[PDB]
Parts: C-alpha cells; structure tokens; sequence
C-alpha cells in the first residue's frame, strides 16, 4: 500500500470547487493509501497570521476535513507543531540545502526567514512518513523537485534511509471555475466573492450565488467546455455534489432551460452545504475533535520518529542508545 | 539564582588554556549559577562532519566537561538534539527573523543552508532556559545582539515570555597564549602544535611543549606582559593549573633561572594531563556518561518544553488543550 501525504494550510476555508476537486476524492482514496493529512501550523506562521486567528483556522481546517468524510482510523491526520519531527527533520535536511536552492524557491521592516526557509520543512514534512505521492499542483513542482533532490543528497552523503515521493494524485476531480468567471479556476481569495462558494458560506448565500453565475440567458443543458463554459461549470458543481454522470445530468434536463436547472442546483449547493456544515459544527465545537487529533497526533509521531532517528544516526547527531 | 547557558561544539578537544580560561571557572560558578552546558550536536552539522567521526566527539566533549568537574546534579548538561524544543523554538524564531539579519551574521557545490540558518538555532538555545548571561567572546556579539532583538520582537508581536541575555562570564580565568607564539591566544587549531596543548595530548608530548616554548634564553621568573611575554605566559599556565597567585610563584622562583622554572611547570603540566586523563577515560568509557546525559536532557526538556509551549500559545500553534 502506497502512503499519500498532503499538507493542509490552516489560512482559508476551502471553496466547494477544493471539495469536488480534491476533498471528496480523498474520502474515497484513503481506503487504498496510507493517507497523512498534516495540518501545516508551522508553514503557516511564515507568512503573517493573527495569533488567536490562527489556532481557531487550525481546529476549522481539522474539522472541515473531518466533515468531508476523511476517517481518523483510515488516514492520519495532525496538526504539524504537535509532531516534533517536523522540524527536527526539517533542520538535518536545512543543513544538506544550499542557499542558491533557497533562493530560487522564491522566484517560482525585512523579508521574513520562514519564506526562504520553509522548503526543507516541507521536504521533512513529506519524508518522515517514507511518501510515495504527494497530491499538488503545479506551483509546488519546484518543492517536490528540491524534495527528491534532497532525498538523493542525503542518501549518498549519509545512509540511504529517505523514500524520494512523486507528485500523485489517485483520483482526480472535476475542474470547477470560478461562478462569474468560467475560464479561471474557483479560489477562496476571490476578491469577487461571486465567484466561489465557501464550504462555510451561509447556504442560501450559495444558492443566491449559484443563481448569479454568469451563463447565457438559456440554452440547453448539455456539457461544453469550449463554447458554453458557463452553464458547463455548473454541471460540474451539480455532478460533483451529486455523483450524477454529466451525460445523466444531461439526459434529466433535456428539453428543460437554463432557469429550471440553475433552480435544482441552487437547491442541492444549499442542500449539500447544511449536511456538510451541521457534520462541521458537530466536529468544530465537539470534544472528539480534540480525542481524534491526539489519537492523530500519535500516530504520525510514531512513525516520523523512527524515521528521525534513523537520520540522526546517519548524519552523527546525538548518542547511540 | 541567575542562569547560564554556554553552547559547546563538540568540533575539537579544548586546550589547557580552554581549561585555565573557561572550564576551570565553570566549575566554581556552579554552585553560584544555574548553568546549562550543551553540546550543540544540530549545530555541529551546518559545518560539514564526518557522520561517525561527529557521534564521537560529542562523548568526547561530555566526558572533558565531566573530568573538568563539571557536576551533573548542579549544572545541566546535554545534549542539543536529544532536546526537541531547540529546534522547534528555533522554527520559531526564524519565522520572525529577517533574511537581510541573517545574511548581515555571514560578515561578521553551494553554501549550506546550515550556516545562514543557525543564527535563530543559537537564540532558541539560550532563551528556552530564560537565560540571563551567556559566556562567550567578541565574535559572538552578533549573535546575542540578533538574541536580543528577536526576543524583543517577539515579547512585543506576541505575548511577553522570553528573556533577554546578556553576554557576561562569571570568573574570568587567566589569558594563556600560545606558547611558540605568546602575542595569540592558544587556538586548537593552530598549524603549529607547540603553540597549545590538548586536554587530551600524551602527556610527555605536552611536557615537551612547555619545554618548547619561545622564551628568552635566561631570565628571573618575574611576570612582565608586556617585555618577557614568553616567560610570563607560561607563569599564567603554571598559576592556572595549581592555583598558586603569580606573585607567590615568583616568589617561590626568587633566584632560579628558566630552565629550574620550566622543569617544574613541565612536570605540572604532565601531572595535571594525568589527574584529568585518567578522570576522563572514565567518563568516556563508563555506562555511566549515558546515565548522565540522560539525567540531563531530561533535566533540559522540561524547562524548554515549557519555554516553547507558551511559545505556541502565543503565536497560534497547536490547540488549546
């Protein structure tokens, strides 16, 4: 069984485009890969966060993921600063780095360290757990090629105890775009917030924004990306809530308009979003968030330990015991 | 009780002049200060090591501060690596740290990133025991003004928990220079070996050294810096390692000539490698030096871990348990 591992920033909600597209997927895939789901609070505090902000986006993310069905006996999932490892690693694999490699990264009162050291701790962050695929998108290629470098330095310098990941993702999703924007992706950090629907939306706002998506004034339903990229996206959103073929979906509303099936969306965005967000409150503002971490938490430390020692004797730090 | 902290390289074996300018006085000021001695095994690696060579020498540096009489139930002694909070208050620490500070640290197949990166590293290690006094010489000002001012950086940003150190050295010992040489301080690394003498050479070879030593042909056993260097530092040593003040020696050496003078000094030096010598060996070779360095990284963790939890707690990392 192959081991996945992605890392999580803590820093915004995910859209309902990051389910469709990555989320629900992973519901699914964490039954076919050792899955490690790593709440990056150390990558977070590089950049700028808000100190009681940032421990509350910390339990969000945790329970968003919980909500969308990740299992805590299937993967395991953690919040990074709670697995020493992390930096540990992180630092033996700093020292291998060059400043040139650091550097580079960044072009793909003071400029903060964390933004030019970070790509080690990423690196440790995926190695600990012996990653063999790591799902990302093409902005991280830089970081997984530093990766695999560092991997294959360590291993000649020192013993060959590191495990070089490719960039996998199991089952991809459907692209979804942004609602007043079809030809751009859907981000959270919309500055139009019309263009995306938060997991954490108020679902009537969803629906008000699905309505608002910009498609011709009607047409047939019928998926086309090239020429129709509105109400193709839609369909999109409504077959990835719905694990309804596109070709059914099709099929349902032949002979029906634009305005009656934006309708029958807008009511499953509105209704996908209750079942999702009462799953979330139940985690977010539940005792058992806390009991699943720790038993998370324990779980990744147990193996990225083993695999912090096994480093520590390669390079020469620390006693033998 | 004021706290001390001295990070030790375990690169090379300290000189006697080591033992006569810092050891010799850590072993007083034990009892007047709560010292912690780390051997700084994570910083040892910026620097390139051999992996089997590096395991070694940290015993090495152990078993010397142990045979110095450095007492484990009155200073703490450890070492870095097996102490996590180090690296982790690092982290730390760096997120708030500047490149442009960093680099300015670098002036006083690539460059590691070890060597750019370290600065925070050596923050964390002091501060995570609230230290208030550091012992360290002129080309570790930098570093403590970069302490200084990322404590300050973050007392304000975040909550008020760190402590500033100052840079101050209890007792001062006595300045040995080296002795082909008496105008240099006595390095380790020095190309000529006759200007110092290891803690761990063979004996007759040191008695031989002090024997070697530029001096003027004759002279009265009178302490003069500043005209007979020669002969005046090896007084210093002669004082340092027997605790007799410079005026009683030349009062003891009233009429005698360099050469009775140097005889003594070189069976004082051989009698002295030997006291420490064997006291060492059975340090180095004892299953007791894990005992010990177990008792005092235990001792280390649990003031740092403290340090770096309400470091989380004021930055938003972790949860709130």
């Amino acid at each position: 069984m192959e081991t996945l591992f992605s890392g999580i920033q803590p820093s915004g909600i995910p859209t309902i485009g990051n389910y469709i597209g990555a989320l629900k997927q992973f519901v699914d895939v964490q039954n076919d890969y050792d899955c490690y789901f790593c709440i990056v609070d150390q990558h977070a505090i590089t950049m700028p966060q808000d100190r009681l902000k940032l421990r509350k986006q910390t339990r969000q993310l945790a329970a968003i993921y919980l909500a969308s069905g990740i299992d805590p006996d299937k993967a395991t999932l953690f919040i990074q600063s709670e697995v020493p490892a992390h930096v540990q690693a992180g630092w033996m694999l700093t020292t291998i780095a060059s400043v040139g490699e650091l550097e580079r990264m960044t072009q793909y009162e003071g400029i903060p360290a964390g933004l030019l050291t970070y790509p080690p701790l990423m690196a440790a962050d995926i190695v600990l757990y012996n990653t063999n695929i790591v799902p990302v998108g093409d902005d991280q290629k830089q970081h997984i090629e530093l990766t695999r470098n560092l991997v294959d330095r360590f291993n000649s310098r020192y013993n060959d105890v590191l495990v070089k990941p490719e960039i996998r993702m199991p089952k991809v999703g459907g692209r979804v775009m942004s609602l007043q924007d079809p030809t751009r992706k859907m981000s959270k950090s919309d500055d139009n917030a019309k263009n995306f629907i938060s997991l954490l939306d108020e679902p009537n706002v969803a629906a008000k924004k699905i309505k608002s998506a910009v498609t011709d004034s009607d047409g047939i339903i019928k998926f086309d990306r090239d020429n129709k990229p509105g109400i193709t996206n839609l369909i999109s959103i409504y077959a990835g809530l719905t694990d309804m073929p596109i070709k059914d979906i099709e099929a349902k509303y032949e002979g029906e308009g634009y305005g009656k099936f934006k309708g029958d969306l807008a009511e499953i965005v509105k209704a996908f979003l209750v079942e999702f967000q009462e799953k979330y409150e139940s985690f977010y503002n539940s005792d058992k968030l806390d009991d699943i971490l720790d038993q998370g938490r324990d779980k990744a430390h147990k193996v990225s330990f083993k695999t912090v020692k096994k480093m520590e004797k390669a390079m020469g730090l620390g006693r033998k015991r």
